[PDB]
Order: structure tokens, then C-alpha cells, then sequence
């Protein structure tokens, strides 16, 4: 089998990107975020404190004629972000661009944070890291793609996001016309649960290519790209103007300026993040000052190839027997 579903950003900066997905019998469909860095599936509900509840859609489990209470479990996640969310669990029927998996557990939230709550594009996340971080209790439970994997032609996803455009997911096949030239496959670490790879460097506009390993994950959930303090400053050093600034929480940089591109190592290949793309508007509503989509890992712990990063490329989730990821351009 096979499926494929269109992803649209949900805000003028692509702060984030929904896609259609289908749940229960009959079809209850919610655009949720399909976030690569984390293991969780789960929805706004009937079941949410409805004072938490503001435009979201909600999957309501009493009438699906599929769904079944999964005794006694619960989950409650909390994200790099600050926000957080947790519930008790159904089973029921979920489809994703025409691939369905009967029994997947979809974990209904109780409680979200304000976060969640301010988005009413958001109603829900689809994780698609590996299950082991999912945080299901007492027993652990599979993500989409996990249970999907053997139905798939081959076990793959990937992701083709678009910059200020809609892109697409793709399950079980690799479309060989969303990218020009050739993949470029790069060994993933599974410890930390993550699409955890090591670029090989990066080059800040025309500027010579530097050799250096960066670790970091592969994760369509977050924004932006966050990398080792040297890199960052190496980027907005170019940008005149540009400056940390703790009060707003990153580097900023005049809006009338013209941002240089980003180029990242994968292997011997390179992907290049145009300039735009690191573009992220005014800091407030009429301000000058415009805010990075280039930030420093230092305060996380992680690298993390965001959707800044991501969306310049065309992304290969490889979970074959030992998993690897896959860049092209496009």
C-alpha cells in the first residue's frame, strides 16, 4: 500500500503545517501536525477541558462505531517548546492519503497548554519519530508509520514541505519526480529515539564550504534550524544589523534586510536553505525588527533540522531494518 496527503502551512510564515487526517467510522477529519520528532498521536476531543478548547475540530470517540477505549491507558508529553498535553486512549481506524491502519491508538487529550489552545489550526499531533519515545503508560503504543511499515510497498515516508506553498507526505514510495538530481542517504542513530543524523558542514551564502560534523535530528515539528552557537553567529554575522537579543528570546535582524542563504552537508552533497526561507517577519506587529529562522541549539541539548531546513529539501524517512535518512534537492 501506499498513501499521500497534501501539507499546507498553517500561517503566512510557515510557523507550522497541517495535513488532513481521517479517524474513526464514520471519517472524523482533523488536520494535524505531523511532527518527525516525536512518537504521539493525538487529538483536541470531546474529552478536552472545553475552556482549553478554541476552533480547533475534536474527535469525538462516541461516535465512531470503531473506536475502543484502550483500558487504563494514559499519556501525557511535554515538548521542547514549553507546551504539553495528555489524556487517556482509543483505538480506532486512521487514514493518511489513502493508507489506512485499523487499531491505532489515538491518544485523546484531557488537558492541552495554552499553546495548543491559542492555535486553532492545530488539532492534533501525528508523531513519526520511533515508538520508543512514545508515552503511552502502561503500555506502550506504535506510531502510524510503525504500524503502516509492513502494509507499505517500502518502509519509507517522506516529507517535500514547501516554502509559503503547500507540499506533501508521502507513504510506502518515493516520487522520483519531487526532486532533481539524486538522494543522498546518511546514517541515522536510533538511541535518542530520533532521526538522529550528522551533517557533514555548512556554508553561510557564497562563503567557502566548512568541514565539521554537526549532530542533529531531523524534525518537521520544529519551526526553525537550531545549531551550535559558532555556526549561528557565523550566519547572522553577515546580515548587517543582526544581533541575540535575550529580551525577545534570538537573533533578530533588520526587516528591510536581504538575508544570505545557508547551506548544509549532507554527505557530499549540499542542500541550500535560500536566504527567504530564514525570513520569519516582524517580532510584534509593526516592528523592524524581524526575527530568525536560524537560532542556537546551546539552550536545548540538540541540534535540530527544522522545518527552515527541511522544507529546502526533499526528506527520505528510511525505516528499513536499520533506518537512514535521505536528502535530495528539488
Amino acid at each position: 500500500s501506499t498513501g499521500s496527503a497534501t501539507t499546507t502551512p498553517i500561517d503566512s510564515l510557515d510557523d507550522a503545517y497541517i495535513t488532513p487526517v481521517q479517524i474513526g467510522t464514520p471519517a472524523q477529519t482533523l488536520n494535524l501536525d505531523f511532527d518527525t520528532g516525536s512518537s504521539d498521536l493525538w487529538v483536541f476531543s470531546s474529552e478536552t477541558t472545553a475552556s482549553e478548547v478554541d476552533g480547533q475540530t475534536i474527535y469525538t470517540p462516541s461516535k465512531s462505531t470503531t473506536a475502543k477505549l484502550l483500558s487504563g491507558a494514559t499519556w501525557s508529553i511535554s515538548y521542547g517548546d514549553g507546551s504539553s498535553s495528555s489524556g487517556d486512549v482509543y483505538t480506532d481506524t486512521v487514514s493518511v492519503g489513502g493508507l489506512t491502519v485499523t487499531g491505532q491508538a489515538v491518544e485523546s487529550a484531557k488537558k492541552v497548554s495554552s499553546s495548543f489552545t491559542e492555535d486553532s489550526t492545530i488539532d492534533g499531533l501525528l508523531g513519526l519519530a520511533f515508538s520508543t519515545l512514545n508515552t503511552v503508560s502502561p503500555t506502550q503504543q506504535k506510531t502510524f508509520f510503525d504500524n503502516a511499515k509492513a502494509s507499505l510497498d517500502s518502509p519509507v515516508f517522506t516529507a517535500d514541505l514547501g516554502y509559503h506553498a503547500p507540499g506533501t507526505y508521502n507513504f510506502g514510495f518515493i516520487d522520483t519526480t519531487a526532486y532533481t538530481g539524486s538522494i543522498t542517504y546518511t546514517a541515522v542513530s536510533t538511541k535518542q529515539g530520533f532521526w538522529e543524523w550528522t551533517s557533514t558542514g555548512y556554508a553561510v551564502g557564497s562563503g567557502t564550504f566548512k568541514s565539521t560534523s554537526i549532530d542533529g535530528i531531523a524534525d518537521t515539528g520544529t519551526t526553525l534550524l537550531y545549531l551550535p552557537a559558532t555556526v549561528v553567529s557565523a550566519y547572522w554575522a553577515q546580515v548587517s544589523g543582526a544581533k541575540s537579543s535575550s529580551s525577545v528570546g534570538g537573533y533578530v535582524f533588520p526587516c528591510s534586510a536581504t538575508l544570505p542563504s545557508f547551506t548544509f552537508g549532507v554527505g557530499s552533497a549540499r542542500i541550500v536553505i535560500p536566504g527567504d526561507y530564514i525570513d520569519f517577519g516582524p517580532i510584534s506587529t509593526g516592528s523592524s525588527s524581524c526575527f530568525g529562522g536560524i537560532q542556537s541549539s546551546a539552550g536545548i541539548g540538540i541540534n535540530i533540522f527544522g522545518d527552515v531546513a527541511l522544507k529546502a529539501a526533499f526528506v527520505v524517512f528510511n525505516g528499513a531494518t536499520t533506518p537512514t535518512l535521505g536528502f535530495a534537492s528539488k
